[PDB]
């Protein structure tokens, strides 16, 4: 049932295949268990599965490396069992959206062995081809610690083809039309299965040119425009998110041509805001949060930033920034815990030193700032880690569902597991699982779901306006999201100690403002300054109320 | 009978008639806190090496509970010797030893001292079984009957038939308000009320600071009462307390009666002389109040207990602590006729599951982070000086099944090493085992974990310490209960009388304000009277508007609390 708009008022969920739950006892998660729980991701009360991509792979770098586009990797399961999975969400209201790497497949692929060693057959201009390796040397090295070029001589067909990735994953040669059909008939076999829509990945490198960088080129976003076209002609309410791990001002280009209302990309995501929120709490100021955002260009109003708390994006393990125009860029250096996560996905709890009132802090703000969030899949357990199992990995072990052996993960043996669950004294499954916290109204898991509740109670805070409305002190962060009624005022404080604010809302003179979880009744708003005073680390949501 | 001279005896720290108004108090027990010698229990040097850890937390006094020697059938409190530790805590020199320690860091200990009852094993009580006719004979309370005291109630109920018991080698009755093995001592025998004064002198001749005396609502009986209060009673306490300001001025006596607070006033001794029985005394219905408050999320059962505790001698101060049972008895004190929250109890179903049995603190609150830190607000700013349990600091757990004392007795966990620190010996050695669960062990909850983070537990309890430390009022202000609008929320400003030295923060007036409800609140204060003070939060040292005319606006987070000093303004 089309909703041109759902995915501006929808909070995603990111979860992964193999991690959630193993309903064969083979030891890895698959599409039949994640069917299985989805009464649970319905309870918690997102609106949106975000799957990584779970294509046939023989998985060199974790399935971003693509051997079929056409078939689920078969741990996994089938099609067959994809649409079950699409038809159970469906029927609870949830929609999935799913990661599709655009720009190369693994070396494994059919077309690329067709490539190598059949050069004058249909697939010999499938990818990029030389005699030499001089070709775009404006490009950088992507992984420059571990490809020594972009090129890369093949023992078969001996001439080097480009991949702006690892060397198994060679780059796709969109200037073929063939490419480009192939890659158009590719979205549509999963939107004919149903998929409300793809996370399109690495299209900032899918055209290079000589004089040029290789990214961001006209034929890239004309590409997207028939990606863009198809989905609107064919498959209406369906949505295509970019990932361009690039500063703001750049990405708004993603979202195609303002005149049109934006004829590519519905979505982009708006990197550089979790390492801006990280570091005003570091710093105990609100403006490294004002600035990103005050400095982000419109977008057209057809669009959506999508927003999540990761200083990392997934596919390169990068955090985005900007010489010329960050003003924090030689800040993060500065600071011991940005340091030593550098290159390496951590979740939201060992990111915040497991500190409860910080992960409430900054799941307020993802949940109130303007744009789509994205909830990964157990911070809102507040998971843990495990660095040593690699940059990615680290946040890609298994739901902790309960107490029990592989946190009820599986039935499989521990040996067995895809990868273990956490098991020290701070994020074990003995003390951290979804069974312990459901019992409690106070836990992290039940406080969550309230604020998924209450902001589903509000469009301000998906479709509203943003006023940041300043005050007297640089500690707290306040701002109201409004739409045209709907006007909630949210109150943050960075600072560790607790702080007043004093805050000009004479415009809503008159106006009660309601607490949103206690709906307590505060003093009317006058024309003198309302003074607001929070905790260390608190915050505050109220529904402003208009008078009789 | 030891003669104290023997012994050496602990440095005397200046005398300082007050310092227990201004002190914080720490409950430990020699036998849960350190193994210094790998018997599997603590000990007295054991203790001793812990004194950097108690004084880094920044605890006034330290509380032990009895360590005499003993046949430890009633928990320690059934006394074998009056004048002997229990030799796997030690000797009297180890004692002194922790003593001279302890006050070379500004540290003071009192103990327990059971006034009413020895074990049966002590000698004097063989000796007035063995021999009736000689000089202990009449040392305890013997009848050819169990007719006498009839008004008085078995305290111990479900275990004890009678307050009489039958000894087969004396072959007459003998009384006990507690168990049988524990016989009441003769207080109407003179020789009795100096043999308990001789006591008090010898652990004073040492150089401890003070006691807490036990069971002496109980000391004398007389036919037509309940046999509990009466005024030989109080006429020996004043003896008691005679002979401490006499003999060694600046020491404490601390009542342990488990009464309703208008009771209890009588244990301060006659107003007229400024007091002239125990210095302090407990107010025990404190936490069953407060804990009834969060439940219901109304300030008026904590406001109603402090107006109605009736005022007590200038020289007293009242003890206060987060427990809901006095450990002696196991029972929590109440009134029918005088406490509006009488039947209240029993609908609550945490108070209703946890009746006789003492528990820690994290347990009581279900490990709610932000409730552990509300009540340890209020213990530290309401009146009367707070005794904090060792362990909880760290949020230590409990276990129930290991009896309704020693489920609060468990090992101090310092580390999350072997025996959570506590001891070298083997783990089936241990006087009592560590919490081992997800939530409470010590691989989670020890010492060392909390440490590092200036966020954990032991870190903000440390803090609110210093924070307490520095501001009079807390110790000895006035107390102002403020009322406001919101009835979830409770907020009272504390006053020093000046004098001498003026102003600083030391002695400006602190301004507390709690929110019992689990939501935000806001509050509206009627603070005309300080117009122009700037009220400046303790931890972070922010600068709040100025009070002026109008109601003073305070938004609280759900069960959250700020303090304030409120600092005069500028000329
Ligand atoms: C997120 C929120 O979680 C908690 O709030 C919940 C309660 O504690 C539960 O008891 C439950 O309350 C209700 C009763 O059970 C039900 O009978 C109903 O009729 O009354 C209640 C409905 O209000 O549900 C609560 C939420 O509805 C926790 O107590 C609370 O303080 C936490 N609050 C924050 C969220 C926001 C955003 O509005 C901020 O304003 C706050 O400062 C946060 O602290
Ligand atoms: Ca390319
Ligand atoms: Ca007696
Ligand atoms: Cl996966
Ligand atoms: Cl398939
Ligand atoms: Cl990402
Ligand atoms: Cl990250
Ligand atoms: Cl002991
Ligand atoms: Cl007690
Ligand atoms: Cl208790
Ligand atoms: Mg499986
Ligand atoms: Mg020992």
């Amino acid at each position: 049932p089309t909703d041109t708009n759902w995915f501006k008022h929808a909070v995603f969920y990111e979860v992964l295949v193999r991690a959630f739950y193993d309903s064969n006892a083979d030891g890895i998660g698959d599409l039949r268990g994640l069917t299985e729980k989805l009464d649970y991701i319905k309870w918690l009360g997102v609106d949106c599965l975000w799957l990584p991509p779970f294509y046939d792979s023989p998985l060199r770098d974790g399935g971003y490396d693509i051997r079929d586009f056409y078939k689920v990797l078969p741990e996994f399961g089938t099609v067959d069992d994809f649409v079950t999975l699409l038809d159970a969400a469906h029927r609870r209201g949830i929609r999935i959206i799913t990661d599709l790497v655009m720009n190369h497949t693994s070396d494994q692929h059919e077309w690329f062995q067709e490539s190598r060693h059949n050069p004058d057959g249909p697939y010999g201009d499938f990818y990029v081809w030389s005699d030499t390796s001089d070709r775009y040397p404006d490009a950088r090295i992507i992984f420059v610690d571990t490809e020594e070029s972009n090129w890369t001589f093949d023992p078969v067909r001996r001439q080097f083809y480009w991949h702006r990735f690892f060397s198994h994953q060679p780059d796709l040669n969109y200037d073929n039309p063939a490419v480009q059909e192939a890659m158009l008939d590719v979205l549509r076999f999963w939107l004919d299965l149903g998929i409300d829509g793809f996370r399109l990945d690495a299209v900032p490198y899918l055209f290079e040119r000589e004089g040029t960088n290789c990214e961001n080129l006209p034929e890239t976003h004309a590409f997207l425009k028939r990606c863009r076209k198809a989905i609107d002609d064919e498959y209406p309410g369906r949505v295509l998110l970019a990932e361009a791990n690039q500063w703001p001002a750049d990405v708004v280009a993603y979202f195609g041509d303002p005149d049109t209302g934006g004829d590519e990309c519905h979505m982009a995501f708006h990197f550089p805001l979790m390492p801006r929120i990280f570091m005003a709490v570091r710093r105990e100021s609100r403006f490294p949060i004002s600035e990103i955002l005050a400095q982000t260009p419109p977008i057209p109003d057809t669009a959506q930033w999508g927003i999540f708390l990761r200083n990392h994006d997934e596919l390169t393990l990068e955090m985005v920034t900007d010489e010329e125009r960050d003003y924090m860029y030689a800040e993060y250096a500065k600071d011991p815990r940005m340091k030593a996560n550098v290159g390496i996905r951590r979740r939201l709890a060992p990111l915040l030193e497991n500190d409860r009132n910080q992960i409430e802090l900054f799941t307020a703000l993802l949940l109130s700032l303007p744009g789509s969030p994205v909830l990964y899949y157990g911070d809102e357990i507040g998971m843990g880690d495990i660095i040593w199992l690699g940059d990615r990995d680290s946040v890609r072990t298994p739901m902790q569902w309960t107490p029990d052996r592989n946190a009820g993960f599986s039935k499989a043996t521990p040996g067995r597991l895809y990868l273990p669950p956490n098991q020290d004294a701070v994020y074990g499954y003995h003390s951290v699982n979804v069974e312990a916290q459901l019992d409690s109204s106070s836990s992290l898991l039940n406080w969550t779901r309230n604020m998924l509740a209450v902001r589903s109670r509000h469009d301000a805070f998906a479709v509203g306006t943003f006023r940041e409305l300043g005050g007297s002190n640089p500690s707290v962060l306040a701002y109201i999201r409004e739409v045209t009624t709907d006007a909630v005022l949210c109150v943050n404080n960075l600072s560790r100690f607790p702080q007043p604010i004093e805050l000009n809302l004479q415009q809503w003179a008159g106006y009660i403002p309601v607490e949103m979880t206690g709906y307590v009744e505060f003093p009317s708003i006058g024309q003198l300054p309302y003074l607001l005073t929070l905790p260390g680390h608190g915050f505050y949501w109220f529904q402003l109320r208009e008078p009789d």
